[PDB]
């Protein structure tokens, strides 16, 4: 479909079972989403925002279902207030900007 | 245009007659542009993000060209990492999200 900006682009996202809204973010490198227990291995990671530096967690090959579109990759899970979908994912659901 | 994620959507801004790169972003409220002079009165400003908040100058009605689409509006300036181009100014061009 074609989302608008006029509000923020937040969608429905489903995860390992898990019901949540996130932000469908072009600014955004990476998937970053509230605290979860995912399965299998993390690394720790620090990543840039706007306000500095955070340090988050990488799970690998995650999948998750955005927007009835299925995606499977890199998620990062720290202390963000909101659930935030990165290019990595975007990308992979066919997700462009037009104007 | 049409733009893809599997690169930073960077694109070319001209402000006051300066030309700054700066990121379409989907996910931002604001459009966040480091430290430079722009003519105006200015309020001071917290806005915030990932790591937190940062103090900004805000200023208003200000013209800025976005790839060559021409948009008149809010342009926060401060010690943002990165150039951004948020919703306020992406709404102002007819950018929209397509998957
Ligand atoms: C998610 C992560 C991978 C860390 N990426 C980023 O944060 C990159 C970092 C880049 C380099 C530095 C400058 C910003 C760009 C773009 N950002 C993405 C980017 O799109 C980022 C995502 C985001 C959304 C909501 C909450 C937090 C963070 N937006 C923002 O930082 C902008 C700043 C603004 N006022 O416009 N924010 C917000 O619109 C916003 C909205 C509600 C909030 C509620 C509570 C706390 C913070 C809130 N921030």
């Amino acid at each position: 479909p074609q989302i608008t900006l006029w509000k923020r682009p937040i969608v429905t996202i489903r995860i390992g079972g898990q019901l949540k809204e996130a932000l469908l973010d072009t600014g955004a490198d990476d998937t970053v989403l509230e605290e979860m227990n995912l399965p299998g291995k993390w690394k720790p990671k620090m990543i840039v925002g706007i306000g500095g530096f955070v340090k988050v967690r990488q799970y690998d090959q995650i999948p998750i279902e955005i927007c009835g579109h299925k995606a499977i990759g890199t998620v990062l899970v720290g202390p963000t207030p909101t659930n935030i979908i990165g290019r990595n994912l975007l990308t992979q659901i066919g997700c462009t900007l037009n104007f």
